[PDB]
């Protein structure tokens, strides 16, 4: 008769049972050609170690029962038929820890030689072993283990759909300008066998991904070096004035809550510390020895009516280190008492002058070393950033 | 017989198979007319670069098998029939990264000439390439790539349902008073072809959206200019009194945690910085040079029993810059000693008077430049806000 | 026969097709009586402008095909039959932006005259145009636009199920003690027509809801007035002592982070500011002029070895404003020098006495105005709270 | 024949329609015996007033159509059959505001006398009227209103499955060591009737639950009493030294952000305040009067070159309150001037001695009252904690 | 005939009803062999006491109806058939408080002897009784109670699938480098019976899990010991200088907000406190007695024109404790007055010298004990960390 191609659609699917594996010879395995286009990196959760991606996915297999001849069917080559009306392999991921809601595709492509072509996009929220060691400059290596969850090698076998170098190089459409940058998707086929004489069909896909170290530059180093340049200005404040600790203590307090707020950036991975704590606790310790310097010089110079400067450390500091850094009436018994009391204040003032004198030279010399130390530390930072 | 229009409903759908593509000639493609009304901008996630919207969506195609004649069927023109009882095209979005739960519409409209009219609202949570460069004044350009996910150009072809200028101008019902303001929805048809002799039907929709710069005005500039007007009052505090750093340091501390709290407003986009950090770190650096000024003048004036003002910088500052800013008994050997000690304090007081004198003129002159600088900086801010 | 009422259940539903619209005459529209009981206000999201509620909902229509006679069926009046076995109208909401999961009711009520009674509770997460202008005292007006999403006025028409005043007054069961208090649910019927000779059936429901201004009283004004009463105690601290700025600056700092924390209470609506920022930035500015007062009086009184009080402003302040606020040997040449030096300190002390004298009267007079200002400002606050 | 019990399974369910209510006489109501085991309190949301629990639930009713005789069926007593193959009552909760995903149980128990036994666990996220008045020691009373959502008293009637005292006392398995402790689950049956001659079957279950006041003890009182014991140490700091406000102001600042952080513990219920704000703002006000004391004593003692202590308040304080708390040459005209100037400083020093003297006695006496006040306040706290 | 193995697939499943329990003799119970591979620990929620895991799960039972002979069926051994076409036991978990979305496996394995092999991975979000007593070093013991939710011991009985020691030792694939480390999964079978002559089939699985104490080391002790090493440097600051409280108070403030931020790490479990608060409030109290020391020494030394050092405590401190820590004209009547006034200042200066003298020795001696105390406290900390 002549109503449509609809005749063919009935005749093939009249008694077609979608439950039995489609082979005329049951020993011949059904080979499923797989193809991956990685569409987008949604989010990495370093805390739970689970990566969520979106994949444009494809399936190709051979159904020997629905084959027909192009002739006497009005030369039709391929036909679209509902997915839930035909046998479908159960390819999923072993790393599955959840189910992303992805649009359900109702149709598949069948040609006259019995090949079924199945396209569907899937959202996989899968667990991945992450190494966050070099936090700003990290490459990450996540496994995507494709398997039929039950079928054997004599039933279902996995092959590539095309040449494995192009899928590696495939950067066709992937959304850039995000947190992650795709380098390559490396395919690898393997026979896994958890049980003796029971091996199941596996095709590993190593997608290796690099973070873009821009958000974590500004959010980490910029206030940090800011806190450095404010303190260097602060060293110029004289210690005797009394504001010397009041500068630094509020600054150390400011650095304390600063490191506590940024503590919720680095993840709660129980593998240990990130390496950037080393690049930060050095800076933390740097302020301590600055603080240790600060109270020391305020401990030296003060008016406490105490000891005179010992000559041994006067020549070493006020002389040697200065050159190194630069390059009858009874009225008489009462008048005698007043100047005697007077010169005692003048002498303690003489004490006040010399201890103050050494301290400023000491303050300047200890100031010189710290600025040179940070600049040398800074030149190490930028040479590491360049390499 | 005469029970109802129900007769027609059976007779058409008696043997109607919803699986085969509805054409009497299989080579003639089924043309699907699409129509978009963008209903609402739900939320932009700049972090993951994914935009979620709600669309009032429509479908129009031709089913040649369910056509009938208005006569002998009691002059019925159109009939409502269940969606899951007829063939439905698989139009979805390539940018799909998730599935929004949207009400499932059970019925579609069929007229006697076989045209199927399908209305359904859909929630699309789709990834979009965002450019957040000019953060308060940004236009955003997001793609909505409509496609049949598998069908060819010889099966499914995409056309507009009406004239493409009205859908552009369509601001009919869209919810304003939100974070985003709709400018236009620009449609564009294209033939995409990832494979040779395999092209698939595509209709791009560029919806271009503008943020409303009101929430980010108050939340950014108002405390910022507030922190400016409190410091200008603070410059009037005398440096010798000792409170001079205590004002500014707490203020700089206050500005430090202020910028850390607002750091979680700007997103974690790894494309680099927003431009508003330039409009902010300038203000940040402005306080530094204020702080640098502050400790400098406190370094100048202090009572440390040291050097007298050099005349070369006395004429340049206390004289030139002042005019520029304004426009036999042995009792004698003891009495000789007391005034000698006395005038030493008076002389260091003479030292205390002159160094204090220059500093206040210096404080006032350096004060004049900063207020003029901020006001000039402010007049640049408002002229940019007007343009 | 006599097995049960089950006979009737078969006989009616034997050939009953749930797909065709149930009318013997196709031109007669099926009228759907709607009824609303608003059960609870779950949450308002001012950010995205979307209101989520729970409704106890009802449907009433006429199915002319399943009518029967009470006689010869053992006098049965009504019968419960599965929802998915009969035709159901598609009434939904145009404001739908999402789908709340609500229990699916499997059965409906059918009486012998063919009326189908459908009860089901639904969770609607719908977008609503909000006006948060008067933030503590706001009434909100949200639309619930009920429509058949496709059917015409000749097929489906919407009526009330009972008198529209009772549903307005309906406060039967609604959960109080929550964030929102139900005033009324105002129904309104309208014919909307987006297209010429194509109008679709609409029944608007304006539910108008009021917030309960109790959580936002304590969370806003109580620490705010607290910060006021601590500063009034602080004005009594003498400015010369040096602690004068140290009080207020920490207090201004405390007020700075206070306003930053409460900044995440008011929503990110891009319609502009809430009005309560006016009721807050006034208080913010109030501390500034207090701070401006504070440094001013500390700028007046200090020991800087400078100018004497000018008489013109001495009579205006120390005299006029005080009454307004209250209501041969050569030993002689050396002894001459010591008192000469001595009286210079005594004279600068004389300078220290008078400048201090004016300042305290000045401090007290400027103190009087501010307390009267806040109390007058406070009496404005409570008279607004009463109205 | 003899294949299995499968014969019975067919014979009963051959023509069994799951849509019609299972009664041979339609007037006899189907009585559904209900049983509740409350398994766990998941979370209380005081903000939205909605309680989420997990219930082990049971259903018992009578199906007169599937009854059979144990004989000639190989003495089978009960049989397991799929839930979706038989009629199931629609018992749900009126307080339903959402749907928790709970495992779907596929089978039910049928015995030969036609009784259907239905077990299924359900997750109910239901709205509950909460009273958070006594925040640490609260009992909460939540309603669980079980109803058939449509069926009448002549169709479905609700009874207990066993004696109502055991379900009350039922603490069998419930998970302790959580935020909530189960006291009892009180059942109550009632006929509700919203409409005249239309009453629907209701069985109320009052589960009354108590919080465990341990997390909120440490998180509230421990830092609070800590802030008390640090201030009592702070009162010993002398006011003249200048650090007196600097202690307390930072402490008051610390208490200010402390109360702001703990402000997000108490919920946003619009019923008013919790009672614990009274137990906290008293402590808040306690520091104010301490602060008021602090600036007062610093206002008393200072060196401002002003008034002498009035005798009336010298006897009342330095005398009475002290005992209460404890239990020819012209050289002469110049020499005359110097001591005259000298004794003026000594006299103002005499002023400095006496005003300082009264203040410390005043500081100690005002110190005594505050420590006794807090200890008395503390003894009130612990006697309330014991009762 | 010879089309395929498809013949067998029909012949077995032609009249196979998936609703009746598959036994030829109804008294013989169907034994379900269970097997567990625990795949990953997703997240522990100590707040609600609910553990979420992912399990690779297996089912094994015997279907006596679908048995066949390998001969005359082309020697086929096993066959894959759809899950929803055969009877499936209802094994779930009693601890279920929610439903995780896990991929639905469509097929199961049937061999010719009638054994059905069911593989499926499941996500179980289940409530677990947690003991967080030793917070960094905790072992946790969670129950996984596997049961058929309704079937009796005469219908369904639970056995292991293999030897119970290997499943215990099974560390095959589990994802390490996470928050939790798998020690063992201990299986145990038990007959539970809530009702007399009604016992239901139970197999308990105790998985015992250990946290990895690395994230909570750095996040707790590192800033804490940091706050210790900054204070020890702070003790060297002299108390007379006035900065003595200003150091510690800001530090105590810094420690106050530090403990408030880390307060949201420990959970809100109402079982009481964690033990680590003891290891922290000791450190908290340590700063108090440091603060108590700080104000004490500032209370001792000050210039208040008061009492002389009593000899009894001078020998005990300045002598004994110092050695323990180290190892005619009328001009005369006026001149008489000036030195008399002069020596009064010198004498109060003599008072200023001695009280200052004792305090520094006192400051140093009290300094020695605290450093030894923390180091002894520290050596207790590290010996506990080693054990
Ligand atoms: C319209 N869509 C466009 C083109 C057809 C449809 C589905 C998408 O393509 C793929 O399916 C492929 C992904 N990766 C592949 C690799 C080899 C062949 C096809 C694809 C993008
Ligand atoms: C009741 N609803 C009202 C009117 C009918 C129903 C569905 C909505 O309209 C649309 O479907 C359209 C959206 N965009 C369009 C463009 C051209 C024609 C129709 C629509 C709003
Ligand atoms: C047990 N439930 C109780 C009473 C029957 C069942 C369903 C609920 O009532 C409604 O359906 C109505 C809501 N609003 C209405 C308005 C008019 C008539 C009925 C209702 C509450
Ligand atoms: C294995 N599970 C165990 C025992 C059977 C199965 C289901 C649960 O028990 C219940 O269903 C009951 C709850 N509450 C009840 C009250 C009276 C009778 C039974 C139950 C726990
Ligand atoms: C491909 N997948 C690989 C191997 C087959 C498929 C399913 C997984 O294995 C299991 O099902 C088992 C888990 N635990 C077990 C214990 C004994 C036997 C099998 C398993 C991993």
């Amino acid at each position: 008769t002549q109503p449509a191609l609809l005749r063919l659609s009935d005749h093939l699917l009249a008694n077609y049972k979608k439950g039995v594996r489609p082979v005329r010879d049951w020993r011949k395995p059904t080979t499923v050609s797989i193809d991956v286009i990685m569409y987008a990196i949604l989010n990495v959760d370093e805390k739970n170690q689970v990566l969520t991606t979106y994949i444009w996915y494809r399936q190709y297999w051979t159904d020997e029962f629905l084959q027909w001849t192009p002739e006497d069917f009005d030369n039709v080559t391929k036909l679209s038929i509902p997915t839930d009306s035909i046998w479908v392999p159960d390819i999923l991921i072993n790393e599955f820890v959840d189910v992303g809601k992805s649009p359900n595709i109702p149709y598949v492509y069948v040609h006259h030689r019995g090949e079924v072509q199945n396209y569907k996009p899937l959202q996989l929220v899968t667990a991945c072993s992450l190494d966050i060691y070099n936090f700003p400059f990290d490459v990450q290596n996540c496994s995507l283990t494709f398997t039929s969850w039950l079928h054997t090698i004599q039933d279902i076998n996995i092959t590539l759909w095309r040449s494995p170098e192009e899928v590696r190089s495939d950067k066709s459409i992937f959304i850039n300008q995000g947190e992650w940058e795709l380098l390559e998707v490396f395919p690898q086929f393997k026979e896994f066998s958890i049980d003796i004489s029971n091996s199941y069909a596996e095709m590993k896909f190593y997608v290796i991904i690099r973070r873009r170290p821009l958000f974590y530059a500004v959010s980490l180093l910029l206030p940090s070096i800011f806190l450095m340049v404010v303190d260097i200005v602060g060293f110029c404040l004289p210690p005797d004035s009394g504001e010397r600790v009041s500068f630094k203590i509020t600054l150390l307090l400011g650095y304390s809550v600063f490191l506590i707020i940024v503590s919720d950036t680095l993840p709660a991975t129980a593998i240990g510390t990130p390496l950037i704590g080393v690049y930060f606790v050095v800076c933390m310790a740097l302020l301590v020895i600055s603080l240790a310097e600060t109270i020391f010089i305020v401990r030296l110079v003060h008016k406490q009516d105490l000891q005179r400067p010992v000559p041994d450390w006067l020549r070493h500091l006020v002389l040697d280190r200065i050159a190194w850094i630069l390059c009858v009436r009874g009225l008489l018994q009462e008048l005698s008492s007043i100047r005697h009391f007077l010169e005692k204040r003048d002498e303690m003032r003489e004490v006040a002058r010399d201890w103050l004198r050494v301290g400023y030279v000491l303050d300047r010399l200890l100031f010189r070393i710290y600025l040179l130390a940070v600049l040398a530390y800074s030149i190490t930072l930028v040479t590491l950033w360049s390499i």
